[PDB]
């Protein structure tokens, strides 16, 4: 069963590789079709699509009476797309944030702080409803300020490329995790806090691969949109749905970390830029986090 495990592992890795580029290319074409910025298509379509694992993981975990995992992989994903994902992408393709995007990032920061504040006691179902509504408003507000649309061929291929791309990365992530679980099982290596905090990683591979793909094609806005949007999607969506099934226990330490990194993200976007040395810091902080957090 290790033989299939190896097979699933790199094939999914191959799907993650090409599927992310196709998802990026498809989204970029769709953005130009509906006359919206790359940030917009990244913060909505791409963000939500890549956050489907978190949502279904949080929903499932909390439903199976494991709310700590539910909040733990919602919030863990946040720290991860700012620290690891954005960190790598910033180095690859430095971003100077325009003022229209700085405002969106400022709203993000307020959202995170607010979630952190009402989250001190934990996360009730009402807490979840609130976050989900703000999530909806954000998506609406982001689209309106990012769209300038005035206006069956060139769209169809664009849409197909986006859909196949998303299926590629979602399935690719599945096979990566599955293929990994099989090798660990067949080699009797299977721990399951490893087994968790790696499915708590495979949850975040779609965001990682997709952002790296956009970074290589110098689509900084799409990257930034993907990171910001995925965090609101995991908090206002994944975390939210989790609280609907069960009260999520407080994660003040990780929330404090998330707020700080979110704060740093805004400041860099407002007065400096998101380039190499800012990317350096994010990676550093992520290293310290995965070395000090549990
Ligand atoms: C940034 C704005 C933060 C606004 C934070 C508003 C917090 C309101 C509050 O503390 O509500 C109690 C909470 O519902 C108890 O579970
Ligand atoms: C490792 C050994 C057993 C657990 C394997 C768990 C493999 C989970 C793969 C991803 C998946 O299928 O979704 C996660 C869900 O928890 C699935 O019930
Ligand atoms: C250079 C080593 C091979 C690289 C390409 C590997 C492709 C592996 C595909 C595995 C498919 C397994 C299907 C199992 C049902
Ligand atoms: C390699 C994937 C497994 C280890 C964790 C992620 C390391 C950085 C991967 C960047 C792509
Ligand atoms: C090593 C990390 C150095 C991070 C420097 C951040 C600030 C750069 C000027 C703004
Ligand atoms: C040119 C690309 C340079 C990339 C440098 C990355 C430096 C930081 C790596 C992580 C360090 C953690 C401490
Ligand atoms: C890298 C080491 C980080 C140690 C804790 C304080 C970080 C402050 C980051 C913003 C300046
Ligand atoms: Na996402
Ligand atoms: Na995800
Ligand atoms: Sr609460």
């Amino acid at each position: 069963m290790v033989i299939l495990g190896v097979g699933y592992f790199l094939l999914g890795l191959i799907l993650l590789y090409y599927g992310s580029d196709w998802f990026v290319l498809g989204s970029e074409r769709i953005a130009r079709h509906f006359n919206v910025s790359n940030f917009v298509i990244g913060a909505t379509v791409m963000a939500i699509g890549t956050s489907l694992p978190e949502i279904l993981t949080s929903a499932y975990a909390s439903y199976m009476h494991a709310p700590g995992i539910s909040i733990g992989n919602a919030i863990g994903s946040c720290i991860c797309n700012i620290g690891l994902v954005l960190g790598l992408s910033a180095i690859i393709s430095p971003i100077i944030v325009d003022k229209n995007l700085q405002k969106n990032i400022l709203v993000y920061l307020l959202f995170v702080i607010f979630a952190a504040v009402i989250g001190i006691d934990g996360f009730s179902w009402i807490d979840g409803v609130v976050l989900l509504i703000l999530f909806i408003i954000y998506l609406r507000w982001t689209v309106k300020n990012g769209s300038a649309e005035i206006e069956n061929p060139s769209v169809v291929f664009s849409l197909v490329l986006l859909i196949i791309g998303l299926i590629g990365v979602l399935v690719g992530a599945e096979l990566f995790v599955d293929g990994a679980k099989k090798i660990a099982l067949a080699l009797d290596i299977s721990d399951k806090v490893i087994g968790f905090t790696l499915v708590a990683f495979g949850t975040s591979l779609p965001e990682l691969m997709v952002s790296l793909a956009a970074a290589k094609r110098n689509l900084g806005g799409m990257v930034l949109g993907n990171v910001i949007g995925s965090n609101i999607a995991d908090i206002g969506g994944a975390l939210a749905v989790g609280s609907l099934f069960m009260h999520l226990p407080a994660e003040n330490v990780q929330m404090a970390v998330l707020v700080i990194m979110s704060l740093l993200l805004y400041l860099f976007a407002k007065y400096s830029k998101i380039g190499r040395w800012q990317g350096i810091l994010f990676l550093a902080l992520y290293i310290i986090a995965i070395a000090s957090l549990r």
